[PDB]
This record gives structure tokens, sequence and C-alpha cells, in this order.
């Protein structure tokens, strides 16, 4: 199948990033979730999860493990990845940061309840005074519409992501970052994304 | 300079994956190291640092964080990145399980000795079920001398990188996996890497 074949639990998770990418490049997948543990010894079993986790993607003949290598592939297939080295370390270093930061957000319910609190307390920190920051800034200073280059790349989609997630955590969070405020917006319109965006899209809930 | 400048505490931690690929690719590189918390004060108040964090590279007038963004950067540059985007996606995959383990070996220290016994216990058990004989796989199936391609990638580098510290944390984990045994004395014994493993380099100690 031309349709990418998405392996994941029916759960935002670590698949929902892949999800994003691919419906803002407009492309058409199908999701086969594991709803038991037959599923994914399967998975193993057959030889299609080369660390014996998911998400995998089939995708032009691979098998697909690892989130990263799974991102990469899909922003070069579809031209969301810049056009050369140095836009993609630029492109590289912001999607890191965005990554690490969803990674602290999602770690929060990950987490026991009675340490839940202590390291909320910290990724609202990280978020108000590390991260958005950077991207504010990174906005502020060429005063485009997108991140890098001044055209859609991967880490526009990552970053609104990141922006939906933080005003689920604690929509106060994005109250001093007017920048970022119109970027989601911006990002938000674009024909994919609000497509996405709509109930019944396989946008993935809290 | 043309020689990259790398940003780092005198210490392996995040830094010295970059500095195994530099080393690997013959590059020649300086050390700036971070001796006070006036120097990393420096660096962020300068603005250097995107995230208020190192490792960060200095290289080609880009002032890069994040280690897999600096990692993708130099893997392209120097021509350790596969020739096409389904050889950097199996190069992709193939990296990104090697950085989860060395993850989990480097987390060992960092984490409370009171609780380093049973990560200890993971980290093994993980090296031997499930990363190792990913990577004793692959060299099975095809029975060439690198993982990707039949010819040196970064990813043959970061394997290295990755038995060394195996070998280090415990040896007998090395014992069952002759293809990886013999990979590992291969690899060693390229030149630039062999020059990286003598005393006086800048490899870091333990
Ligand atoms: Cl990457």
């Amino acid at each position: 199948a031309e349709k990418p074949k998405l392996h994941y639990f029916n759960a935002r998770g670590r698949m929902e990033s892949t999800r994003w990418l691919l419906a803002a490049a407009g492309v058409e997948f199908e999701e086969k979730f594991i709803k038991s543990a037959e599923d994914l010894d399967k998975l193993r079993n057959d030889g299609y999860l080369m660390f014996q986790q998911v998400p995998m993607v089939e995708i032009d003949g691979m098998k697909l493990v690892q989130t990263r290598a799974i991102l990469n592939y899909i922003a070069s297939k579809y031209n969301l990845y810049g056009k050369d080295m140095k836009e993609r370390a630029l492109i590289d270093m912001y999607s890191e940061g965005i990554l690490d930061l969803t990674e602290m957000i999602i770690q929060l319910v990950i987490c026991p309840p009675d340490q839940r609190e202590a390291k909320t307390a910290l990724a609202k920190d990280r978020t108000k005074n590390r991260y958005l920051p950077a991207f504010e800034k990174v906005l502020k200073s060429h005063g485009q519409d997108y991140l890098v280059g001044n055209r859609l790349t991967r880490v526009d989609i990552h970053l609104l992501e990141l922006l939906l997630y933080v005003e689920e955590f604690d929509a106060s969070l994005l109250t001093s970052f007017p920048l970022l405020k119109a970027f989601k917006s911006r990002i938000s319109s674009l024909p994919n994304v609000k497509k996405f965006l709509q109930p019944g899209s396989q946008r993935k809930p809290a």
C-alpha cells in the first residue's frame, strides 16, 4: 500500500508527531492499532520491530522504528526538511528542543501521582523560561511566518503540536508570547492542518 | 576557525559521540571547556545557547545545540550519512537504538546509588536481549563489514562507541555476539579510529 501503515496503540503517545507530519503533508495513512499482547507479539515474532518496540511505520517497503528515524524520512520524502544541510541544522536544532519539552510534558502522566506535582512545576518553568522564549525570539528576530527558510517545514508542525499541548497543560503559559499566539493561529489555518484539527480526523485525544 | 569548536565540560557526557564522529571523519577540532559557572553564563548571556544548554558546536558560522542536530550536520557534511533518504532511514533507525541504550548506561551514574543496582540489571538485560541481538542480526544477515550500504557511515562509529562502553560496563555482555566482536576489531582498525583510540587523543575518560 502506498498509504503508510502506522502501528501503535490507539492513543497519542509516541506516534502522534508522525500523524501530525503526515497530515500536514497531505498524506493519507492507515492505522493498525495494537489491541492485544498477541498483536505486539506477532509484530515482534514476524521480525517487524528492530528493537521490539513501536511506533513502527510501514512505508516504501521499510519497517521503520524509532520516531526520529520515522520523522526524518517522512520530512525528507515530502520536502518538509528544508533545502540544504545548514537549513536542516536549524530545523533539527529547533525540533530537538521541541521534542525535549514535549517529552517532559508527556512524562507527567506516566510518572507516579506523588511526583507529578514536582515535575509539573519544573515542566511549567522550562516552558515559560527556557523553551517558549527561544521560539518567540526566533519569530521576533526575522518576523517571518515560518520558523526556518520563510516556508513551511516539519518544525512549524512540531511547534504547533507543542503549542496545542501547552494549551492543554496550562493555557496561561502562552499568554506572554504574542508571536507564538499568532504563529499558532497561522499554522492552524493551513488547509491540511485545518482538516487534521477537525473532529473525526485521526488526531488522537489527550 | 575551520576547526569546529566544541563547548562542553571536560568530560565524556553528551559531547563524546560528536568527538567520535569528528575524529572518525579525520576532522581536527578545538575544545573550549566549561570550567566555571561564569563560562556557562557567558555562553548563555552572549546568546550562543538556543536552549541555554551545552553541548554546543561552533561550525560553519552556526552555533549548534542539541546533539542530534550536531551529529546530523557533521554526518551530512563529511559524507557519513549514506547516499539517499532510504539509506538515511536505516542509519537513523540503527543510530536511535544505539543512542537509547547508551542513554540507559550513562544514566546509571547520574542515578542515585540506591537505585543504581536496579537500573543496572535492566540495562544489562536490554543490552543482552534487545539491542546487541538486533545489531548481531544486521551483521549476520548481510555479512558485510559495515552496518549500512557496505561502507563506513556514522552508525558504524556510534556502534563502536557503544561496544566500547558495554565493555567498560560489563565485558561479559559481549561474549555471545561474535560478529559484533569482529565488527569492533574492524572499525577500531580504521586509521582515524586507531588514532582516536591512542592515549593522548581528545577521547575522554570514563
Ligand atoms: Cl534526527
